[PDB]
């Protein structure tokens, strides 16, 4: 029953959402990072400044050691192996899946995140070594009768760094998590998870670009990203345009770089002063999308004072948390597909809120690739 997995992610703002997992026998209590932006199950699995708990392969009766070292420079290192994992707070199964025992490792763990390793949800085909090593999700669709299909909903927070809740469901829909419609749009290519973008607007403004920008190089869904990041060219229009909507009231540059913070007191902060974003994605049908809607709730994320949470890419779109926040979000595997709905935890004001709408016709030129 998909009631026992809500709220059961875990966080600091900016610092990424865990799930407490286990690895081992006896079973090694672990938070890891909930990341649909890489495909290995990583963990520390030596002391670390960062860490306070890791991964004993010694004190595990049922590893088995592959005898094969990873080595992802992007860094961290490790040693390759299998072993019993479970999340205590998801599915009830047990299974074998590949760990990658990081050894070594460089701005790899965040300092007070609370999180001892990372739990790749993405694709076989970015997976370190190679594509051979076959990622957490993939071992548990094989190994139990958990359907291939996950869904995420990010809360997010709404003197220490804010702590952000959610939820996790494994093999499922907990229709209770949104409100409303979901909305389908295709994974592209099955390595990140890949979707496109055919418009995007501020405050009922479209940007006007032609659509292959909105995806140049790839628009990806990641919630090991907190950012929502945005190409070159389409970050300077974004802000350009956001700018504009909050003129009233001036920033320092440093703050539109998510450089610095910008502060008011105890609820006098100016949200209408900031317009809403609209990404539309691609349908399942050719020429007919929908848009995700989000408000500065969102994309200010609390630090009073707040960071500006949307930054420039150069490496595509990534949807990150600050996106995934306002939504439930299906990673819909088994329909290589990714669902997105108005989550039942979304941050809203009572002149606005986070939306899914669709459908909106377009005419699927716009992937790069
Ligand atoms: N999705 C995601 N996961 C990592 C990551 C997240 C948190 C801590 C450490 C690494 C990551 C994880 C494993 C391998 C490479 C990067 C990452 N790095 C920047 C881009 C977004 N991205």
């Amino acid at each position: 029953s998909f009631v026992e997995m809500v709220d059961n992610l875990r966080g600091k703002s900016g610092q990424g959402y865990y799930v407490e997992m286990t690895v081992g026998s006896p079973p090694q209590t672990l938070n890891i990072l909930v990341d649909t932006g890489s495909s290995n199950f990583a963990v520390g699995a030596a002391p670390h400044p960062f860490l306070h708990r890791y991964y004993q392969r010694q004190l595990s009766s049922t590893y088995r050691d592959l005898r094969k070292g990873v080595y992802v420079p992007y860094k961290w290192e490790g040693e390759l192996g299998t072993d019993l994992v479970s999340i205590p707070h998801g599915p009830n199964v047990t299974v074998r899946a590949n760990i990658a025992a990081i050894t070594e490792s460089d701005k790899f763990f965040i300092n007070g995140s609370n999180w001892e390793g990372i739990l790749g949800l993405a694709y076989a085909e970015i997976a370190r070594p190679d594509d051979s090593l076959e990622p957490f999700f993939d071992s548990l669709v094989k190994q139990t009768h958990v359907p291939n299909l996950f869904s995420l909903q990010l809360c997010g927070a709404g003197e220490v760094l804010a702590s952000v809740g959610g939820s996790m469901i494994i093999g499922g829909i907990d229709h209770s998590l949104y409100t409303g419609s979901l909305w389908y749009t295709p994974i592209r290519r099955e390595w990140y998870y890949e979707v496109i973008i055919v418009r995007v607007e501020i405050n009922g403004q479209d940007l006007k670009m032609d659509c292959k920008e909105y995806n140049y190089d790839k628009s990806i869904v990641d919630s090991g990203t907190t950012n929502l990041r945005l190409p070159k060219k389409v970050f300077e229009a974004a802000v350009k345009s956001i700018k504009a909507a909050s003129s009233t009231e001036k920033f320092p540059d440093g703050f539109w770089l998510g450089e610095q913070l910008v502060c008011w007191q105890a609820g006098t902060t100016p949200w209408n002063i900031f317009p809403v974003i609209s990404l539309y994605l691609m349908g399942e049908v050719t020429n007919q999308s929908f848009r995700i809607t989000i408000l500065p709730q969102q994309y200010l994320r609390p630090v009073d004072c707040y960071k500006f949470a949307i930054s420039q890419s150069s490496t595509g779109t990534v949807m990150g948390a600050v996106i995934m926040e306002g939504f439930y979000v299906v990673f819909d595997r088994a329909r290589k597909r990714i669902g997105f709905a108005v989550s039942a935890c979304h941050v809203h004001d009572e002149f606005r809120t986070a939306a899914v709408e669709g459908p909106f016709v377009t005419l699927e030129d716009c992937g790069y690739n």
